[PDB]
C-alpha cells in the first residue's frame, strides 16, 4: 500500500505576505500524517524561511537542484545546502525545465542521483507534450524513465509526477481516465524494468490541473497514488487535497 | 563613478558557513558614503542574508528570470526579490552564459526586466581564453549592444568585466590588460550612450580577485571596483570591501 502524496508546486510566485499566508494556513489545517505525506516547494527565496515556519509534518522542497557538490554554479541551488537547512525533498525534470531551460532527460537523471546520494527525496518529473501525445506517449515516458533509471539504483525515495504537458494551455483538459491510462503505462514500465515489488511501492502521482472536488474521482482511479498540484497549491484550495481522506 | 565591492558566493554555503561570514562583514568597519557593497548568496540564503547582515550591505540574487511571476518552475522573481528587500542581482554570469547558455538576448532581457521592477543590474560580460586571442572586444561589445538594444536606462547597472580565462582558475588579469578593456568598455559607452552616461557608469573587474592582488587594480581609473568570486567566502573580503577607503 503506497501512502498517498500530495505536494504543491508554488513555482515562481509569492511576497512576503502571501507565502506567510499560505504557511499559516498549512500550520492549522489538521493534518493526519499518517495516511498522507505533504510537502510543498516553495520559490527558492522562500525555502529556508519555509522550512523554519511551517510544521514538522510537512516537507519542504526545493523546485531545482543542480546536480554537483558546491562550487562554481552562479545561480543554482545546492542539494547539499538544502538539506543542511532540513529541505529534504526537491523536484527534478519539471516540464518547465525541460521545455523553457531544456534539461535534458541525462541531466535531469544526474541531478536525481546526486540529490538521492545527499538524502533527498526526489519528485522527478516526466511527460509527452501535444506532438508526442499523437503516437509516443508511452515511448516518451519510457524514455525519460530510463535515463533516470541508467543513473539511479535505489527508488525508495523517488516519487514520480506524471505531467500531461500536452493538456496545459491547448483547451484540452486531461480527464482521469486518461492520467490512469498512462499511470498504468508507467507502473508496467517500472515492473518491466526494476521488478514488481519496486512498482508496487513506487507512488506515481498526478501533475496535471486538479482541485479539491475532483481529487476524489482521480483517486478513484487504480494507479493515481497523489498529487503535485500546481495553481491550487498557492490556494485555500489546496487543504482540501491534502485533506481529501477526512 | 561610486567605488563598487561585490562578493559572489556562487553555489557555496550552510547555515553555520553562512551565519559566521556575514556575521564577519556585520562587524567590518565600512566607509559607505566611499565604497558600495553587495553580496550575492545562494537561492536558499536570501531572505536570511537579508534579515542578517547590516542594511550597509545590500544583498542580491545570483540570477533572475524576465518575466512577471508565474508557471517558470525552479527560478528567482524579480518582484519576489524586491517585495523582500533584495535589491541587486546579477545577470549573465558566465557560469550561467557558458553551463547554461543564456544568450545575450536573454540576458538583455533579464537586465530589462530586472530594472523595470526596480532591482540594480550588475550585468556580467567577458571573453574566453580562444576569444582572447584576437576577439576580446569583438565578445564584450556584442555583449554590451544586446544589453543597450533592450535597455533605455543605465543609471541602476552596473558591468562587471570577468575574463572566462581568469574565473576560478588563479589567473588574474593584470590590472595593465584590465584598465584597457575597460577603457574599450567606456569607449563603447560613449559613442553609444552618450558621455554623461558613460562617466557615470561603473565598469568593475572580476576574476580571481583576492586580498593579495586586490591593491593593485587601484591605480587605474577605469576600473571602479571588483566583482569578487571565492574570496568572498573567506575573512580577506573584510580587506577587499575596505581596501579603497584605506
Amino acid at each position: 500500500a503506497r501512502k498517498f502524496f500530495v505536494g504543491g508546486n508554488f513555482k515562481m510566485n509569492g511576497s512576503l505576505e502571501s507565502m506567510k499566508t499560505i504557511i499559516e494556513g498549512l500550520n492549522t489545517t489538521k493534518l493526519n500524517v499518517g495516511d498522507v505525506e505533504t510537502v510543498i516547494f516553495p520559490q527558492n527565496m522562500y525555502l529556508i524561511t519555509t522550512r523554519q515556519q511551517v510544521k514538522k509534518d510537512i516537507g519542504v522542497g526545493a523546485q531545482n537542484v543542480f546536480d554537483k557538490k558546491n562550487g562554481a554554479y552562479t545561480g543554482e541551488n545546492s542539494a547539499q545546502s538544502l538539506i543542511d537547512a532540513g529541505i529534504t525533498y526537491t523536484l527534478t525534470g519539471h516540464s518547465e525545465r525541460r521545455t523553457i531551460f531544456k534539461e535534458s532527460d541525462e541531466f535531469v537523471a544526474d541531478k536525481t542521483k546526486f540529490a538521492l546520494e545527499q538524502g533527498l527525496t526526489v519528485v522527478a518529473c516526466i511527460g509527452e507534450t501535444l506532438a508526442e501525445r499523437e503516437a509516443n506517449t508511452i515511448n516518451v515516458v519510457v524514455r525519460q524513465l530510463n535515463a533516470i533509471a541508467d543513473k539511479v539504483q535505489n527508488w525508495s525515495k523517488i516519487v514520480i509526477a506524471y505531467e500531461p504537458v500536452w493538456a496545459i494551455g491547448t483547451g484540452k483538459t486531461a480527464t482521469p481516465e486518461q492520467a490512469q491510462e498512462v499511470h498504468a503505462e508507467i507502473r508496467k514500465w517500472a515492473t518491466n524494468k526494476l521488478g514488481a515489488s519496486v512498482a508496487e511501492g513506487l507512488r506515481v502521482i498526478y501533475g496535471g490541473s486538479v482541485n479539491g472536488g475532483n481529487a476524489k474521482e482521480f483517486l478513484k482511479f487504480h494507479d493515481i497514488d497523489g498529487f503535485l498540484v500546481g495553481g491550487a497549491s498557492l490556494k485555500p484550495e489546496f487543504h482540501n487535497i491534502v485533506n481529501v481522506h477526512s
